[PDB]
């Protein structure tokens, strides 16, 4: 897809950028915009005004690419894997999140240094990735602690992310859920499921619709529809699991529907059962 | 009970409360508040002094008495499941906890634009609850990552929550605990326990005093006094436990004093053993 | 050793000493630090330029001290261990650590209110230590969110601490690892070692190079090389494991060099294989 829009850039001295801010995708308007453009001299970087135009099915090409490809899947605009991102860690720098703004990570003592005349100088985070709720805030979402959720993100309405919860970029919710829990890089949940406090998911691995990670649990399979994973319980694909008699590895019950994977006391294993109803 | 304060709430145009801080309990007085009452233009706010009463049996009626339920319970006058909450989630706006103060939700893209101005706008959270600190600090606790303290909770003197520590509104700590792991909502531990790093006490549920929980380790069921459950272990309410020769669903062993819940390697079980002593 | 450095010192009125800032170790120079020494009025702090002399062997003695080993420590300068901290927790101040710099916790409600003449207060820990990243941003790291990684803490160049990561102080990393688990204090791992998500290193505890500790695993004795802990398992040095057709307490692996510990399906054991290679 040919995408495009209007953001605001800062950049080093040396032409690193450190971000660009889109606050709205498809747009030429630049009033939000132009009186944010300046110098920095205690951060050493300028803000400049941009237009950024890509294809989205093509691997990005510069940093400026990277961020607006980050932007799309945050405003839900693109679904995770819908945007190639090939090459991205190569084109986003680290950089030094804080309360003035992005810092570069070379010189930052000095950096610090300078902006401590301005005030207190706190450090949210350093990093490649912002977070996402700095940039965009989308609709019909909550978020307990947002430092947790990465900008490239996918919270579909009706999703809270508890204090627990994590999501990566490339990553989310597509539909209502309640994330305690951590969604990892390239992992979707569907309409209604909900993923437990510290349950991990591995991710290659989606979950379905209406399905249950219990608190502390573990999924390292793709799963379909209405499946439920017991506490404390990690199914790794490695994981040997008794179903209808036999044990197999849990990669061979990867895209289940309807299947309750729990302790068993009568034969000491993981066993899978069905789901009733 | 009849409880009254005085606090400041910020109001948006139309009349939703976004917040109310009441810096006493119980207290007329307004010579900490009456500068801070103003407008707030880029976020379409104002903010002004109210008196608030209320019976604490009584469901909480609007929105003003919701934040002062919140406050009773953080500044300790009332311990969780004291003061009658239901409904609380119906009167609590979504609100954008930044460091400019609460924003709505509604037109949130244009309030950060507005406060742009003023320097750079930070998003801490995005919820119902804001992160209690911001409004009361109890005395006598330490908690490190104060993003995963509700406003709400109940941490007595004492109290360390860790970084990994999480405790929800109506939830806590009677005595002195060293809090790693999640407290839910309505889950309270009492006098010397400690929750270590990473482990969830579901919430109906309690903990009585001296309980150890292993990190990463679970609990879904009520126990008394001087238990210990093994790092690592999930008892839920379901999970079967070896006690004395035979096979319980772990609610059978609910508000037991003095058992150690572990994995045998003997039966192969998860056993409950006495606490000696 | 006899280390020294020049920092900045904030004194309560009744010289309470709440934090000091040693930009560089090992330096003489002021010309950082003149401009922020000064008194406010609001937190009723003065700050103060202090030259700290130390001999990293003997306890420390002061509270000036005790802030000079954490940066060594968080500088790089030492490693976890080869500094004596004996009595730390007695020389640390509880501190309110606010976007306005750093509180006392007496009189902190008149302090907010004071503060918030000057714009909105929000309290990002309660703590005996600080943040590391707001006095030293240590060369080659990222920190996903940097509530989770105390001062004192030791991150070598290559380091990623994501979100769910968190670092103790006297503790950390020595050399280039990914950590999304919890380094307790006192815990090093070396090169190569990674930490799952949510996985816990109890500390006496170290991990060698090039471990892998899986999602919601735990280990709670010392491994040496090329180790990995299966996710979801938690290693107690009490856990029973089968080794070469024996049960082990855990504690008897201890050490070890290149061993998987997993479950196992055929005995109904915890077991460790060897890893091939
Ligand atoms: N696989 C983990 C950690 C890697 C994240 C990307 C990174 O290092 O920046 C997760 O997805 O949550
Ligand atoms: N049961 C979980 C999540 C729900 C919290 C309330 C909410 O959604 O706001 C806990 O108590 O920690
Ligand atoms: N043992 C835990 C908690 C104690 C930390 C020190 C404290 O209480 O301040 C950890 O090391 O991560």
């Amino acid at each position: 897809t040919t995408a495009s829009a209007t953001g605001i850039a800062t950049l080093t001295s040396t032409g690193d950028v450190l971000d660009v801010w889109y606050p709205e995708i498809g747009s030429t308007d630049q009033s939000a915009l132009t009186p944010l453009e300046g110098v920095d001299e205690d951060r050493n970087v300028t803000r400049k005004i941009v237009t950024t135009t890509i294809d989205i099915d093509a691997a990005p090409t510069d940093t400026y690419d990277a961020w607006l490809r980050l932007h799309l899947l945050s405003h839900r605009v693109f679904r995770p894997h819908t945007i190639n991102l090939d090459g991205i860690f190569g084109l986003l720098n680290n950089v030094v999140w804080t309360n003035f703004g992005p810092c570069a990570v070379d010189g930052f003592a000095l950096t610090r240094a300078r902006l401590s005349r301005r005030g207190q100088v706190t450090v949210y985070s350093v990093d490649k990735f912002p977070r996402m709720v700095d940039y965009v805030v989308p609709s019909g979402v909550r978020i307990g602690d947002a430092d947790r959720v990465r900008l490239g993100a996918y919270l579909a309405d009706g999703t809270t992310v508890m204090h627990e919860g994590f999501v990566n970029f490339n990553a989310g919710t597509l539909g209502a859920s309640m994330v305690e829990g951590r969604i990892s890089a390239g992992v979707t949940v569907d309409d209604g499921t909900d993923v437990g406090g510290g349950a991990s998911i591995m991710g290659v691995i989606s979950l379905g619709k209406r399905c249950l990670l219990g608190a502390n649990s573990g999924c390292g399979i793709p799963l379909g529809d209405d499946c439920i994973i017991e506490a404390g319980l990690y199914i790794t694909a490695g994981t040997k699991v008794l179903f209808d008699g036999s044990l197999h590895k849990a990669s061979t019950l990867a895209g289940s529907n309807g299947l309750i994977f729990r302790r068993d006391s009568v034969s000491g294993q993981v066993v899978a059962v069905p789901n009733t109803k």
